[PDB]
């Protein structure tokens, strides 16, 4: 059973892929067993792919730019997956290239554990580069910085002296910054952009950093600049290897996804617990009118969950 | 007991608020109890000073400048608290300053529980203004954060193109930069260094940001620009009060502290496990070598719990 699926996966076998995809999106118990056995057999062709991170927010260009890029990775040999943790014509009629949208939400951390360990069946079945895309919304850009090795923002220039649609938390986790849409008359413009986005990172990040972001612009539609965000992307990965940190990283993530799942685990039953979900706007308010001091509140919560 | 404690405090009696202080610093569950009903009287009075956040690293003139501001306030009529969640002579001595070093650590959020209830029995003692100063090791900047209306980052610059010691998550956390050590030689790169990360700022928030943190530079040795500082802080809370969105972050931050407050219970029931503290090691090692996938980790330390 269990490993005559991954002989399979491993052969090439298309249809043991998918049946081991949706193995894993499974939520029955004896898949899930199922599938972490799976997931052991093919611990020696875990790792085996790139893991490239791409956000940007709606309207940047990057359902253009994953399949320009995908396209120009294939055309040099490599066999891509692309996954979307939350259209591509050229990229889903390509016999190389594969495809999947984002798994029905048990939550961001239901999508997120599918989209992990499908990254390992696609390693197995010969995929070497796997681009993970989201658009950001919450917790998502998070959570796919740390499953991928270099994550890719992208950004549009409002203006020579403006970029737009920066969220919060998201520049730091960046390791490469695309000033996308640089074409036609607003090529200029976004130029001015990038090169003002350098000297922020110069400004901002110590000169002795082991890698400090680099800004390119780049037109998605065109295909310029795509071969040097490869590039840039490859560089990453020498640079990392180089300092014997590559492998590190990797080691870290699978820690601390270990914990963020135990962390999930035990805060789902007390958020989800019904009568904490009775309460909670009541408690809430009690709080916001200082009928309730928070610690008060706070273990009117837990009491609720005993 | 508890209403005479607080009437106390509410008649200037330093004796019944350092009592009150012990009260609310008490690891005991009559001491617990008694402090959350204390609270509760001083329900009215919670809320009545401002709320000032200062981080920094080491060196870069926290103390110094933490002083300099708390004597221009007390010049200005205010009465003064200084706390560190984690020295200043002129400060220490003057009656209408009240200075606490950070409480021992049952962890960061026992220290940051204990300052937020000690600022409600400052704000009842008459206190009008809080600062409350961190060094910024792990998730303390955050912690601040989440307590104070106004926060304020001071930084230093390295030359008049590099600013130094900017952690990870901290920009993001600023109300307003402050590049100190603006004095002697010195004064050139440091103004070159603020209009430099003045621009970052106008380059990466959106123009239409309600708030938008100012650079500013200072002396805290020699007191230049302190004033321009504290004029800032007013500014930042008139355009808050303006919008109607001064009580309404209050209001959050006390929420979010509540539900921090379960997290921690929760998540501590799991880490401190006896057990789980037992077999961890060897678990995040069988992980690192692929001898367990993340997600058998995981239910091998919520057994361990069980
Ligand atoms: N001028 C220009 N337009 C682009 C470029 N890339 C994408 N677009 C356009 O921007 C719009 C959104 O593209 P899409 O890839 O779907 O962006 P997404 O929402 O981030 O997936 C489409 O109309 C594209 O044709 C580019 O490099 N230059
Ligand atoms: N030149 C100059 N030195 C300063 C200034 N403020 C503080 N210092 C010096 O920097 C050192 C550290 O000051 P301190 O306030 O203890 O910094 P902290 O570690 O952040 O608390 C001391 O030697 C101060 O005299 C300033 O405005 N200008
Ligand atoms: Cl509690
Ligand atoms: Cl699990």
């Amino acid at each position: 059973n269990v490993h005559e699926l991954a002989q399979s996966i491993r052969d090439g076998d298309r249809s043991a892929l998918a049946r081991a995809i949706t193995l894993v999106e499974s939520t029955r118990a004896d898949h899930r067993e199922q599938a972490q056995q799976l997931l052991l057999d093919l611990m020696p062709e875990a790792g085996s792919a790139m893991h490239v991170g791409i956000t940007g927010v709606p309207g940047v260009g990057k359902s253009t730019t994953i399949e320009a890029l995908g396209m120009h990775l294939i055309e040099a040999g490599h066999r891509v997956a692309v996954l979307a943790v939350d259209r591509m014509a050229r990229l889903a009629v390509h016999p190389d290239a594969y495809i999947r949208p984002s798994p029905t939400s048990g939550t961001l951390g239901g999508v997120a554990k599918a989209t992990r360990e499908t990254i390992v069946l696609l390693e197995a079945a010969g995929y070497d580069v796997i681009l993970v895309e989201t658009v950001g919304v919450g917790q998502s850009e998070v959570t796919v910085a740390g499953m991928v090795d270099t994550f890719v923002f992208l950004t549009l220039a409002r203006t020579g002296d403006q970029l737009q649609g920066i969220k919060k938390g998201v520049l730091e986790l960046a390791d490469v910054i695309v000033v996308n849409k640089a074409d036609g008359e607003h090529a200029v413009e976004a130029k001015a952009a990038a090169r003002e986005l350098s000297g922020a990172i110069r400004l901002i990040y110590p000169r002795e950093s082991l890698w400090r972001p680099p800004v390119l612009t780049m037109s998605a539609v065109e295909g310029t600049g795509l071969p040097e965000l490869w590039e840039t992307v490859l560089r990453h990965r020498e640079v990392l290897e180089e300092a014997g940190e590559f492998e590190a990283r990797r080691r870290t993530q699978q820690v601390e996804w270990t914990w963020s799942m135990v962390r999930d685990a035990v805060l789902d039953r007390v958020m989800n617990h019904p009568e904490v979900r009775r309460i909670r706007d009541d408690v809430e308010q009690r709080v916001r009118l200082g009928e309730l001091t928070p610690a008060l509140a706070a273990q009117e919560i837990l009491d609720a969950a005993q």
